[PDB]
């Protein structure tokens, strides 16, 4: 009978059992559904699965995908797919996302921030730093960038959600496949009848002038984005904040050296723990050895990618959060699925401490620490709130 994964742990905990399994081969566990996996916890283990092309993320053998949702994550979008397949997809979007496009945003991204912020002041001490700006401030970003209006960021994050929820089954997939893919057809309707300079735009033309994808696969890379692209950023713009307010010191030392925000927002995506579940499996497509085990062709191994973060050999007393420690971690991933997004995501991070140092110094937790609600049947680790006080 084999050791159950994900492990037991609550809010942002780390929890011990990974500090016996490091000192161990390779492990197989069971998992919530699907087939059993081995653990890959070491931070070469883990760079191996997510990047040696002798793991396919494709389950091309009969396999049961290791997981923790009911339903099977399938579609055709970027998850879907290895190299070559999968980079020339995400070819399409390319452009859009490297670091010298990206830095262009950071202007925007604050000014965003700066009108959260302003909402959050007007409504008063103490005030849910959630609601105010880790949801609106990255939903804005990326609808903005898309082309969806502000008055549908719900839907978005209605169809976000139920991909994220753990008690999401094949048929609530199918409604939210049926309701997404409607409103995109509308999308594209409007585009091809009225072009527009968004991104939206620039699928509809990769689709309708050059051909280069089909329309199944513009919807796909549509879908991946607006289910990515938000949720993500705003867990991690609460559980950063909350780490900061949880130190004696709070944002102090940011607010007396805000050059060190970029190296303390590295860190931070070392440290947390954002992942309640696992993401994708990979499988091994020959055999091979990892950790003294032969793991055989058709096996699945999980890339943990928080137990990576916390490799002891890589990251000396490895539960200390240090701002200013400086080994890459993998809290965006690794090879052909590296998060997309990260340029993006460090500015929304950056962006976030420089506003809240520069605005509110001496920003606190506008509730004991202990009467913190973290979230339960999540795919990530976060807050249903975060009252913060100043
Ligand atoms: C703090 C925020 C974020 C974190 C911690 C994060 C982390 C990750 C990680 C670890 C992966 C790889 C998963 C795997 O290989 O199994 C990934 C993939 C991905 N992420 Fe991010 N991400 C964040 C923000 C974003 C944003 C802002 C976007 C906006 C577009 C985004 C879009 C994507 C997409 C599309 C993929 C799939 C890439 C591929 O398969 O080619 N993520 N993310
Ligand atoms: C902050 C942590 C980041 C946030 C990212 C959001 C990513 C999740 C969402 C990414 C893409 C997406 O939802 N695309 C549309 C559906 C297509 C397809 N069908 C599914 O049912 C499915 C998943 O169900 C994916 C779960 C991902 C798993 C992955 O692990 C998450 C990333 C995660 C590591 C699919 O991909
Ligand atoms: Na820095």
């Amino acid at each position: 009978e084999l050791l159950t994964f994900p492990f037991a742990s609550t809010g942002l905990e780390f929890p011990p059992v990974y500090h016996e399994l490091y000192q161990q081969r390779l492990t197989k566990v069971r998992l919530p559904y699907g087939d059993d996996a081995y653990l890959a916890i070491r931070y070469a283990d883990v760079k191996t699965v997510l990047s040696d092309s002798r793991f396919s993320i494709v389950a091309s053998l009969g396999q049961d995908q290791p997981r923790t949702r009911a339903g099977a994550r399938v579609g055709n979008g970027l998850f879907s797919l290895d190299p070559p397949q999968h980079s020339r997809l995400r070819s399409v979007l390319g452009r859009d996302f490297t670091p010298r496009r990206v830095e262009k945003l950071r202007e925007r991204v604050r000014e965003l921030t700066d009108q959260c912020l302003d909402r959050m002041e007007a409504a008063g001490s103490p005030a849910d730093l959630v609601a105010h700006l880790a949801v609106p401030m990255p939903t804005a970003v990326v609808c903005e960038m898309m082309g969806v209006p502000e008055p549908d960021h719900h839907l978005f994050w209605g169809w976000a959600e139920t991909i994220l929820s753990n008690d999401t089954t094949p048929d609530d997939l199918i409604r939210r496949y049926q309701e997404f893919t409607a409103y995109m057809g509308a999308m594209v309707e409007e585009r091809r009848a009225r072009p527009t300079d968004d991104m939206f735009g620039m699928l509809v033309r990769a689709c309708d002038e050059e051909g280069r994808i089909t329309e199944i696969e513009m919807h796909a890379l549509a879908s991946d984005l607006l289910s990515a692209g938000f949720v993500s950023t705003a867990h991690q713009i609460a559980n950063f904040t909350a780490m900061l307010l949880a130190r004696p010191e709070r944002l102090q030392p940011l607010v007396d050296k805000p050059e060190q925000i970029p190296a303390a927002v590295e860190e931070l995506m070392r440290h947390v723990p954002i992942l309640s579940g696992f993401s994708f499996p990979r499988y091994a497509t020959e055999d091979l050895e990892m950790s003294g085990v032969t793991v055989r062709r058709g096996e699945a191994v999980i890339p943990v990618i928080a137990a990576a973060n916390r490799d002891p050999d890589v990251y000396p007393d490895a539960g200390r959060l240090d701002l200013e420690r400086n080994l890459p971690h993998l809290g965006f991933g690794q090879g052909p699925h590296f998060c997309i997004g990260a340029h993006l995501a460090r500015v929304e991070l950056q962006v976030v401490l420089e506003a809240l140092t520069e605005r509110f110094p001496d920003l606190r937790f506008g509730i004991p620490e202990n009467a913190l609600k973290w979230k339960r049947g999540h795919f990530m680790n976060g807050l249903h709130e975060l009252p913060v006080a100043w």
